[PDB]
């Protein structure tokens, strides 16, 4: 059969994964219908030694639209659209290197792909038969990603912020929050919404039973 | 020959004080003098009952609420001030969080800046301001300027910080601050970055002094 | 000989209108006259297929997304406003949701005033107004407004009107329109009945058209 | 045994009563717990001849503390403290005529009062071992106010907004929002918030048991 494309966006830690998981998990409560997430950030570009060390610098927008190996992207969703098993990339952030041992997905019947900036491109953003865009206030947002980069990444708290007044909050701004508009559903307060997600999840299966 | 009281709210870390600092600042550029003063809000906190500082030391203890406020003694303060009357202003130790036996003297001026987060709460101190400010500032600007001031306090988690903000300061803006918002004159956009708004409010008060252009 | 373009936005109801016709007669009671002329996005809505209209009658079209709107004659129109040329303005009919032949010509003037819900949302727009402000309005009060304006359109059914609001246009402003109030000069609380704010707003404007003080 | 009053305000149309209809279905889910629900809008005044002809005309407060008729709610309440049956007046609206016919009450374990203003007297405000206050937006609440009153009161459209603009809302900021301080949890988005109504389910079952 065809997998159906779910795109969810939303600023930095607004809740995407969260809100991807819990559709998972009440599309299992209503035989069971295999769902796959994808996520953006395994998709950043192979980084030259240039780039690499205007990263190490803190002086590299990991936040903006080119640093996605978008071509990467629209063609590992196009193959899943068609049906076929895929390789997805493994991305270090701590270092800025795709390993070279890949993730194997095959076919599901529902595939989300999540990232803050799953709809800029258009060519993707026509690929994603539903398209979520997760609010969250801003200040609840930041203070999640601050204590998830002083554990998952080690970093210094005054380099986290500098870090998000430069590149993040703008690149928000400019390139992510537009993308709201293409939303075919806007979810405030994330995966608490439990009342928006229940009628996401009824129309996903909806939309695959009949 | 009254002092010209200014009430000046906004989130924590919206720029209130620079908002008041920009505005001395100007007001005196275009001197041909004027007495300015600012008062600010975290002099007035209450004195901690020991069951009060208990809890305060297990991070329970509510410091965003209006209760935590002194607010009979910021209306008269306010009040005597408005009649040019000079006044004494407690001096709060956070540490103990009591009020030290040492008080500052505060002269009437020509201007007098209060500025609060709860300023506008109260109505008998919200209608003694011939001009309220509001400073709307983004809430993730916000809360980065508000952790680098709180880390600065030495063994003053980050964690900690973090969560009496979830806990304590956010819901206390948006529940105490925020319905206020309503009763300034002008509410000034990110900040004192926002000279054109400054500019214009500073004008204004150029006028009023002046009993005209 | 450049027009001044000012870009004003808010919610539903909130007074944008009023504010730009406050401005306008305020302007004319100080002349020693300046031309100004209003735009509203209201003119800029796109017209719907067959298919929309038929969502439409249903109450299932989204008036107050942004892709409700012609965001390309929009700033196709303001761009030749601001470079000081005669624009043709469409005329909506909003029963039959469709452009009528007859065009309105607008020519250029001293002060532009361009009222919209969404008059911020897009940069390349936002970017051309020299000075902007948010009407900020209370949200019970704009929908009492509201309820008055859509109910004396005949055959306009009451719940019809609120489940229009709660559905569309209460999710649009706090998603599309309140992003934006950050950008904004000045954020006028009350509306219309600010006269302490609209008065610094037209006496910055004479400024500025005045070359100085 | 002892009753545990609790005490709920908000503003017009916040949800009061659909908080405290979620707070006794939910204590029975966890013997079972007698529970019952009061509100502030059974012991209106009696109005003379000519208030009455006010309210008729729409000149009458009836959103001012005035309007209760708080001594009668201070021992009502009382009572309920001290264990003993109480009766509660039976108001009508429409007519601005507190009927005849009573209600009787008997003793339970948990008592709800709500109202837009039941934290306003300092007497009724200290019998109360927990307070509540419910917080929704303003809109939102002026649809429900209005669709309710259509039906519930039969009254015209334009009388509503103005009686609403006239005395509503100025005696919510003066007289109700201002009681939000005392309030020991503030409950944003009503009875749609779960999460905070879980919490207080599980604080009252806490304080009962042990
Ligand atoms: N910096 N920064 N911001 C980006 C994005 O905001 C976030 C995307 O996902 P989200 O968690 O915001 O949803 O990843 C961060 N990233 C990327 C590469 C790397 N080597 N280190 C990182 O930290
Ligand atoms: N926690 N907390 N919140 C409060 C207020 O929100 C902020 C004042 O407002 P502002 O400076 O943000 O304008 O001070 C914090 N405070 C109070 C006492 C203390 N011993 N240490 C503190 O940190
Ligand atoms: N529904 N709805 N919302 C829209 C907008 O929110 C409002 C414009 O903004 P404003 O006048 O509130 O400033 O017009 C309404 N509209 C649009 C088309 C039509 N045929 N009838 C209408 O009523
Ligand atoms: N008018 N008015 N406002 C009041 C209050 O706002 C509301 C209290 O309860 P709430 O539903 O706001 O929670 O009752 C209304 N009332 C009272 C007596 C009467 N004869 N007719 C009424 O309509
Ligand atoms: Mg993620
Ligand atoms: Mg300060
Ligand atoms: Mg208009
Ligand atoms: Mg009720």
């Amino acid at each position: 059969g065809e997998p159906f494309l779910i795109g969810v966006s939303g600023g930095t830690a607004s809740g995407k994964s969260s809100v991807c998981a819990k559709i998972v998990q009440l599309l299992g409560q209503n035989r069971q219908k295999q769902v796959v997430i994808l996520s953006q950030d395994s998709f950043y570009r192979v980084l030259t030694s240039e780039q690499k060390a205007k990263a190490l610098k803190g002086q590299f927008n990991f936040d903006h639209p080119d640093a996605f190996d978008n071509e990467l992207i629209l063609k590992t969703l196009k193959e899943i659209t068609e049906g076929k098993t895929v390789q997805i990339p493994v991305y270090d952030f701590v270092s800025h290197s795709r390993k070279e041992e890949t993730v194997t997905v095959y076919p599901a019947d529902v595939v989300l792909f999540e990232g803050i900036l799953a709809f800029y491109s258009q060519e993707v953003r026509d690929l994603f038969q539903m398209k979520l865009f997760v609010d969250t206030d801003a200040d609840t947002r930041l203070s999640r990603r601050v204590l998830r980069d002083i554990s998952e990444r080690g970093r210094d708290l005054e380099q986290i912020l500098s870090q998000y007044i430069t590149f993040v909050k703008p690149a928000f701004e400019e390139f992510c929050l537009p993308t709201k508009k293409y939303a075919d559903v806007i979810i405030p307060r994330g995966a608490d919404n439990l009342v928006a997600i229940n009628l996401i999840v009824q129309h996903i299966q909806d939309i695959l039973n009949g």
